């Protein structure tokens, strides 16, 4: 029933698993370090341990071994709702076990009680100019939340190393609860003239975020519940997850690690694909009309690709099949907005471009990912401010990042210290 | 030529060719092995990233572009009537790889002083936080406020070419380096001097202006800050703060975002508290044993202390067979400017007593101290006693090395950092075959 007690029971076995990996297989070779990897951003280098999720090359991303369709099947939904609740996903990442309906409701009320945000967090955000990037205002608010960090004081008070995960657990669960309040406050300030909406402790996680953003529609709540769940985690190799794990390895509290993760997530090469697709889709509907045939779209897709241009959300795939996170958002749109013209162009692109990409032979995997479909769903219901979309990404990704940060302290993972070299050193070795 | 950006523009194409040739000829050359111990131990022993501004010599210590600290002290220009190397000249060395003239250092000093303008909402952002907030938090939150004026964010939004990424990166870094002391000094005056803020002086050099804004106008403190900023400026890229900024920068985040994230890693107890731990420990030793402790009484204390399962702060943490040259150069300063300071005498006596004791016990590889065992008594002697703030001084200094590499990261067009992640299920499946 209680998440901290469930984690306490499950920790010792994985600790024993870790010791056996050192004792039995510590010298087992996983690959070779080459000059290509040191200069090419660790490309092809197995470098870190991330337990909460791993990418299956056949079934897509797996949250603790459960694929996206498996998650939709067994994760509890809200009463009067049909999409998997983000609380149940959070339970899965931390414990590895699918939660009951009662455990999700207990976790939902737990999150609602931890969502208190002190006034100096709002003061910190409001002190920034209106021109500040929403990711900057978001990250600055997280830095203000760091003042109430319980792991910082516990470490200063000399808590035992085997107890590090307990205040990390408290800070993470507090962070996960409070980050939507900060994220929605940034949204209301930039677009709703500071007309902030207080948190409702009766609602679940995704619905309370949608409510604080200014969207009380039940279908938007369903959209936000599904959005937070599917963007929650994706290995530890990405910049945001790696950053928080890297800052956390120095025994910084989760607020500092996640705030640093946001600065990495704010990178154009990391957290803007959602915005690139939506802006591109809107310009295509203006250039080619609303009801463009698939064959005229095929000629458009072919000319764009041969002109040296790419189709946003396409070509970036490392899966033999389409990203299951793309498919589930298509299922959502097919049920709740089939007449939306922007989705209709997304749907036609789903049919037309993958064959074109295969015929051109310039790209390995011609299938889209989740970023090719999330824009039209948010835009349809009124969340049109694409520049804010990375803030929504941050709220969801906090669930995966905080889950691994807890096991980093539960497993007692050491400080991350890759060795550095210079071009003089590499040339001297060759 | 007194133009720093033009010097960088001339030197970039050769370094780009060095990288391209390194891939074509030696891209497939093996540098080591990936093992399970390394993946589970935070990439310990794994050569993973490229850091050009410095590299550690196992015999001569850390080298700034191939120049050790004593070598740097000889050729780097100093202030008028002063002996410590100016951080501006060190910054020139890190950026260009060449030792600057006295005039080039002066040109960069006025350049930095002119870029040090800080808008009022940065102070508002910091003051919104409570006074009890950690100094690294108020500093990092202030750095986030400086990010609003980022020129690389706007330049990328306006679609500048990839081959010109370094130009707005250069502007942001020098702007960041110029203003980061202003924010850092404001945090110091706010937390410990009741908000009695001191404005920047455009006549002073970099290290002198920082000491001036912190509230220390004495020439001997300025000399200390010039030496402090210079020797802590950079130290490879494997440490958390340098790696973090490089990691956030690889996603094409501007230097303000990379440095603010770097500070959050630098605030980690395993990264930026060695300076604070040493000063607090020695002050407790002088209180437990009196002010004027003999060298033989310290051996008796150190022997009981080490045999009780305790450690001596600043000692044993060395990866150099000899003493860290950054410790030695600060010992030179203290032997010349404060030999009668009782706290330094304890550090000096520990320098004589502790290395022999540690070797007899055989538990430690290198029994020599590092820079963090000596910087505390220098700051504390002159009035900078707030040890909890010391990591902010570390951050201001380390911005010089981090920003210098961040410019070359875009100059060299280094790609996104994408190490592959695995789980224990995957590792166990890979070991059963
Ligand atoms: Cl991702
Ligand atoms: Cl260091």
């Amino acid at each position: 029933l209680d998440l901290k007690s469930q984690l306490q029971e499950l920790i010792p076995e994985q600790q024993d698993r870790l010791k056996k990996l050192k004792s039995e297989h510590g010298k087992v070779q996983l690959g070779n370090i080459t000059v290509d990897m040191v200069i090419g951003g660790m490309r092809g280098m197995t470098g870190l341990l991330w337990e909460t999720s791993l990418l299956d090359p056949e079934e897509g991303i797996r949250f603790r071994g459960l694929s996206i369709p498996e998650c939709q099947k067994v994760l509890p939904t809200a009463q009067s709702g049909a999409e998997p609740l983000p609380e149940g996903l959070l339970w899965l990442l931390l414990t590895g076990k699918v939660p009951s309906k009662e455990q999700v409701e207990a976790l939902s009320k737990d999150l609602a009680n931890r969502a208190a945000v002190p006034d100096y967090v709002y003061n910190a955000i409001d002190a920034l100019p209106s021109t500040a990037h929403p990711m900057t205002q978001f990250a600055s608010g997280v830095m203000a939340l760091q003042v109430q960090s319980e792991f910082q004081k516990a470490y200063e008070n000399g808590i035992h190393k085997s107890k590090f995960w307990e205040p990390t657990y408290e800070d993470c669960l507090n962070l996960i609860a409070r980050v939507p309040v900060v994220a929605a406050y940034v949204y209301r300030r930039m677009y709703k003239n500071g007309d902030s909406i207080p948190s409702d402790k009766s609602l679940d996680y995704g619905a309370n975020f949608s409510h604080m953003l200014g969207f009380d529609d039940e279908k938007v709540k369903e959209l936000m519940r599904l959005y937070i769940t599917i963007h929650s985690d994706h290995e530890g190799g990405n910049v945001s997850a790696h950053t928080g794990h890297l800052v956390g390895s120095a025994l910084s509290d989760p607020y500092l690690s996640f705030a640093a993760a946001l600065n990495g997530l704010a990178g154009p090469l990391h957290g803007l694909a959602n915005q690139e697709v939506l802006l591109w889709i809107k310009s295509v509907v203006e250039e080619c009309g609303e009801d463009i045939s698939k064959e005229q779209l095929k000629e458009y897709v072919w000319k764009t690709l041969n002109s040296g241009k790419v189709i946003p959300g396409y070509g970036h795939g490392v899966l033999r099949n389409t990203d299951p996170r793309y498919v589930c958002q298509r299922e959502f749109a097919l049920k709740h907005l089939p007449d939306d013209p922007l989705f209709q162009l997304v749907s036609k692109l789903y049919e037309v471009v993958p064959p074109v990409l295969t015929e051109l032979g310039k790209v390995k995997n011609p299938w889209p990912n989740v970023d090719a479909h999330s824009g039209v769903l948010l835009n349809h219901y009124g969340l049109t401010e694409a520049r804010y979309y990375t803030v929504l990404f941050g709220v969801s990704r906090s669930l995966g990042i905080c889950s691994q940060l807890i096991w980093d302290r539960a497993l007692g993972l050491a400080l991350e210290r890759p060795k550095s070299v210079t071009m003089d050193w590499l040339e001297a070795h060759c």
